[PDB]
């Protein structure tokens, strides 16, 4: 009966959390959306009136451009898709369940292979993350025992603090490189780092997609290393916080009578 | 020493898997990409020649259109963002780490709140999935014991088979709709179902945004229910397959002596 009660309580809390977040986000973003839409409408009217064009022709042209954008054509000199390096980037985003969306299959035959490839690879990546967390806990215990000098296993709180510090340090180090090389601001770099490391992957900001990129040999290697370490650390942090939340739910159930 | 060897072996296998997948995907998609690019170039040249517009003006117009698209403007009629239900959809995609990308924050203040909101919600969702898997295993054991009529826990193989069957059934039932409602093909519907249920979320196909949507009350409820069940089942399947892969790694390590 305890397990069922815990399940039901967690479901109700998640529902309330979703409702509150929806209200807050709407209140934050509605006015900016409306202003942007009005600005676009004014620009489109100005362009249509300037060159004595018609709106149906512009609609057809924009539909063709949407198709071209889906194909991969951009406005500012992007790197080619579906070469060996681009395919490596695509499979890297697929196996980690990030899914930026900058490159997607378009043919029948590529989609079946995507289904089977992902089905086989995602589980292996999850196993890799679990083994990494176990190794990190073991090395932390060994270091603590050696410094004091099995039963020296650290508590959950200290592991959480260490993971938080490591995540912050890695994010700052990665942003310090993303900021100059790209045309991004520091806060935007931190936002991109959080979105990528959590395996959410909105796709609004994607790195290493500018055709000629100076050295271009070390940059891709550094990008790969940074993304891998960030994903591992953030996943471990999520698991530890989930354990703590479960303990809190147990306390809430015990208190209520 | 065994743990370190298993870690190293898994890393090497994943690297080889990535290389092979990259080669196959490139060989599958390069020609289609090139054909699409040539088609777009021909269309753009035709339009520019026809309407006597210079290249730079068209480039500026397309840059403005990209800026407008980033805020939610489309050539077809779509539902507004950030009213109250778009926010519900956005937070639902955020907490489950799907990240379609059809709606993203654009203001300073909405990005910090996103960071903290996701940090707190993703762990709760992971805990919910784990509790669901435990409950499903327990109910399977109880049903098996009752049919035969603790020590009646099923093997991993039977759980994997049951999860596979449930995933296939849910995917087919969900694809029964989305086919006439949005005018998709059946294979495209299955592809979208797999991409969404695995929490990859490319964003090329997104459901339930066409402004007027007939009933629009039951359709959203059904969409929510279907996505929730699919995500739960596919995550459970991933965990079981990871356990099996770990057993296989142990076997091959033992064989190597
Ligand atoms: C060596 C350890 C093996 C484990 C690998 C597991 C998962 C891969 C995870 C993340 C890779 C992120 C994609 C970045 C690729 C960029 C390459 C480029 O910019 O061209
Ligand atoms: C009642 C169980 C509580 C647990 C909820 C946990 C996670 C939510 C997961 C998936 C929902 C994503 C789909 C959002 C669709 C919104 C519906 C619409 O407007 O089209
Ligand atoms: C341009 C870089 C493409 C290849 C980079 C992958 C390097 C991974 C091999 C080292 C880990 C064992
Ligand atoms: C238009 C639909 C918005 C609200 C739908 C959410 C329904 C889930 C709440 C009931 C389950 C506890
Ligand atoms: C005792 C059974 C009560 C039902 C619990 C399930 C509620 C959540 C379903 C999504
Ligand atoms: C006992 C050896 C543990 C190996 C740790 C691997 C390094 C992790 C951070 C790069
Ligand atoms: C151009 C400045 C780039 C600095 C990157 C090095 C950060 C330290 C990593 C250990
Ligand atoms: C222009 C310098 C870009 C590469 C810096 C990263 C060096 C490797 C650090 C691991
Ligand atoms: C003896 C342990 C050497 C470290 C193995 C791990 C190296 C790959 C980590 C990415
Ligand atoms: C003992 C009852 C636990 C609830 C099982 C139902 C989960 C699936 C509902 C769709
Ligand atoms: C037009 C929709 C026909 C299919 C709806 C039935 C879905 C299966 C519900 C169990
Ligand atoms: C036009 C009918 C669309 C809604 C069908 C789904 C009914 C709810 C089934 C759970
Ligand atoms: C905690 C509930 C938030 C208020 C809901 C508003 C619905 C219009
Ligand atoms: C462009 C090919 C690079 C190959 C990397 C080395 C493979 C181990
Ligand atoms: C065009 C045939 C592709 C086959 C995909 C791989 C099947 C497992
Ligand atoms: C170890 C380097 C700390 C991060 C430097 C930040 C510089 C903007
Ligand atoms: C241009 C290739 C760079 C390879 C980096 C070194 C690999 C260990
Ligand atoms: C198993 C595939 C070997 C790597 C192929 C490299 C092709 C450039
Ligand atoms: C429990 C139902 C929440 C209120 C629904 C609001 C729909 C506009
Ligand atoms: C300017 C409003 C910021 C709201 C987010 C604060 C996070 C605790
Ligand atoms: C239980 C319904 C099976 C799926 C029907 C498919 C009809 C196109
Ligand atoms: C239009 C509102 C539909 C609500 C579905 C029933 C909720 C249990
Ligand atoms: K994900
Ligand atoms: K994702
Ligand atoms: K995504
Ligand atoms: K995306």
């Amino acid at each position: 009966n305890e397990d069922n009660a815990r399940f039901l309580l967690l479901a109700a809390l998640i529902v309330l959390y979703l409702l509150g977040g929806a209200a807050v986000f709407s209140a934050l973003e509605l006015a900016h959306e409306r202003q942007a839409k009005q600005r676009w409408e004014e620009r489109l009217a100005q362009f249509s009136r300037g060159h004595q064009l018609s709106r149906d022709e512009l609609r057809g042209f924009l539909r063709h451009y949407e198709e071209a954008t889906r194909a991969g054509i951009r406005v500012d000199n992007v790197r080619p898709r579906w070469d060996f390096t681009g395919a490596f980037y695509f499979v890297g985003t697929v196996v980690s369940t990030i899914g930026f969306g900058m490159t997607t299959p378009a043919t029948v035959g590529g989609k079946i292979f995507l289904i089977f490839y992902g089905l086989v690879g995602c589980s292996s990546t999850i196993l890799f993350f679990n083994l990494f967390l176990e190794r990190l806990i073991t090395i932390i215990a060994y270091i603590m025992k050696s410094c004091h000098q099995a039963g020296w296993k650290p508590s959950v709180y200290y592991v959480m603090l260490i993971l938080c510090t490591a995540s912050i340090l890695i994010s700052c180090c990665a942003s310090a490189m993303y900021t100059p090389i790209e045309g991004w601001s520091y806060f935007d770099s931190l936002y991109f780092c959080f979105v990528a490391f959590s395996t959410i992957g909105f796709g609004d900001l994607v790195s290493s997609q500018n055709a000629h990129y100076e050295s271009q040999g070390l940059y891709r290697f550094a990008n790969f290393v940074f993304i891998l370490m960030g994903v591992c650390c953030i996943y471990s942090l999520f698991n530890v916080i989930s354990i703590l939340i479960k303990q809190s739910l147990n306390w809430i159930l015990r208190k209520m009578d």
